């Protein structure tokens, strides 16, 4: 056994086969970070730290001693726990399709979007700087007409350009300015189409765990996730009714280029 | 080249062995931590810290979101600069067995006095606790007359016994405390023989960065050294009279057992 | 070693591999004129001249006797400096992705612009004829409106079959130019997709050394750019703070065809 205790769970293999696809397929849908950012691979979860690779000094009073001291990011451990009953669970050995695995999905969905907002918003009681309070560049205004995004997007685009940033970029949509821009024409045609043609081989994210919208190069050398453990399903704890447990990442995250995204302010 | 500029010092290759065999040889005389502690080699210079496998709860206000961060020691970089005159340089390939390093001399006992100095008694200021302030025994005082110093050995020695760790002991003491014992008979042969008769395959240890005495097992899993890079001699600057050079260490240093020592107070 | 000394830089092979990424990457985005010239490739630092195959006459007195020389253009050496800090080259060892290359960014930038102007419009000082002044077609007017350029652009095309020129055609555009084209749409779709409708598998350069905006056959005969050394770094001096360094480029340019170019004027 290893630290999730699996095989104490009272869950068949293909109960857990059913939790797994549902929690792997609501955790995709809602990650937008891991499109736009290099993923240095799943280490696992003894890995605890990435160095930035910058020392500080240490206070010494011995004549002729330096002290410095190196600086790293601690990898932070989220956790999100859930109930499934276990007539669910025992279900799926009579042949059912209809298991209710409603509190996984919302576990994947509270994972996910917490994922998002460390790698996008920064986690600053842990020190993690986001990509957009990172961002040297100034917040171009989203319009409050949605006729006129295509050419905040399109001033972002001269702001990258203007600091000599050019790769692919791609443009990071929260859930709101996703739906207002899903939902909307301008010549017949929709506006997500307006945005697409500027881009150029770039893709439009929904980005639910963003506030307003991220114009950011994917050039390939600007923001890092260093995964420890991917997403992985753990046992807790279960009585005669529920099964409890818990959805789990460790990663640390370095945003190192601080010029190559510009917000778009709400 | 590498980080120490080894290629652009004006000293040439068998000038360059003698300023590193006083070096290692001065640096291994005084350095007094090592023979008691386990010391996973070197690694490189890009380690940076290594994870004390605990963790510590980060604020979150995501409802049914549980938030860790790991907890690890950032190593420390030690830097001892040295300045060697260009004659003594020059004269190694004139022939002359008798150049003037007492600069790397100084250089090499000042870094050895520093690590041992982190090891024994910590580095506040980098948070390395050092062995004898997280020692859980009790001080055991050290005697005025030299001739009870075996019973303070014998106390502490049953100290250790009483609280359930048993190897073979090493005692480390201070220069002022080796010098009484070097100096010293009780009954026609030292007391340094004294002590190792309590001792067993135990060795009695000259730790000048010491203030009083050192009992300490090793048993062998209690105190980890991590060393990143070994000592190493960089280059810094020149001009026509004189070499500025530098000795360098990086590690990170953990006491893992507090029981397995006690201290012996001045 | 050559005439860069880079074997006497303080500055180790992976900081030297990300002062060259951000060097070649910077620059590289910034020129437009070797996309349109035909780029005779580098012949190295030794070379210095290029004929025009014209000959002047001399003045002689002998009777009998006719005196010609030969008329060449000699290389210019373009060299920007720049200097980097040691702290950022010593932290690359230490992995960091971070380094502030910013100074290198700015000095390829720089180099990148006056290789354009150069050949765009000439360097006077030094007998480079440019494209832009040596077009014997007159200039277009750029319309103050965006929505009538491309009509300027069509009625250039319109100049350049007129005089019998005909290739793939390329627009370069200054960055302002640039700019107003990529912020702008005139029946839903951009401006710039009005201007790509009318080359034809010729390409809208983003050209910041330009003033105004320059139509250009790539028919293949009509600019001439000889390489000697292509964009190298070099090592300067350094303190104990920084490096100085320099980026090289030595060329000489013939524009051999006057009528293959419109000027499109401010």
């Amino acid at each position: 056994v290893n630290n999730l205790y699996r095989e104490l769970a009272p869950i068949p293999g293909p109960a857990w086969a059913e939790i797994e696809e549902e929690a792997r397929r609501t955790f995709k849908r809602n990650i937008a970070g891991r499109r736009i950012v290099d993923v240095a691979g799943p280490t696992g979860f003894e890995t605890s730290a990435v160095t930035t690779g910058h020392i500080r000094d240490v206070q010494s009073e011995t004549s002729g001693l330096q002290v410095k001291q190196r600086i790293v990011q601690e990898y932070i451990e989220l956790r999100t726990p859930f109930t499934v009953t276990r007539q669910a669970i025992d279900d799926v050995a009579r042949g059912s399709g209809d298991s209710d695995w409603q509190p996984v999905k919302d576990a994947a969905t509270t994972i996910a979007m917490a994922e998002d907002r460390a790698i996008l918003h920064g986690l600053d009681a842990a020190g993690i700087g986001g990509i957009v309070p990172g961002s040297s560049n100034a917040a171009v205004a989203i319009p409050d007409a949605v006729e006129d995004f295509a050419d905040a997007v399109a001033q972002a685009l001269s702001v990258l350009r203007t600091v000599g940033v050019d790769g692919p970029y791609s443009l990071l949509l929260s859930s709101a300015e996703y739906t207002k821009v899903s939902e909307s024409t301008d010549h017949g045609y929709p506006i997500r189409e307006h945005l697409s043609r500027q881009l150029g081989a770039g893709e439009i994210i929904w980005a639910p765990a963003l506030e307003g919208a991220l114009l950011v190069s994917t050039r390939g050398g600007d923001y890092e996730l260093h995964l420890g453990q991917d997403l992985s399903i753990g046992y807790y704890s279960h009585d005669s009714e529920t099964v409890e447990l818990y959805l789990q990442e460790t990663f640390g995250f370095l945003a190192l280029t601080d010029e190559s995204s510009v917000p778009l302010s709400l």
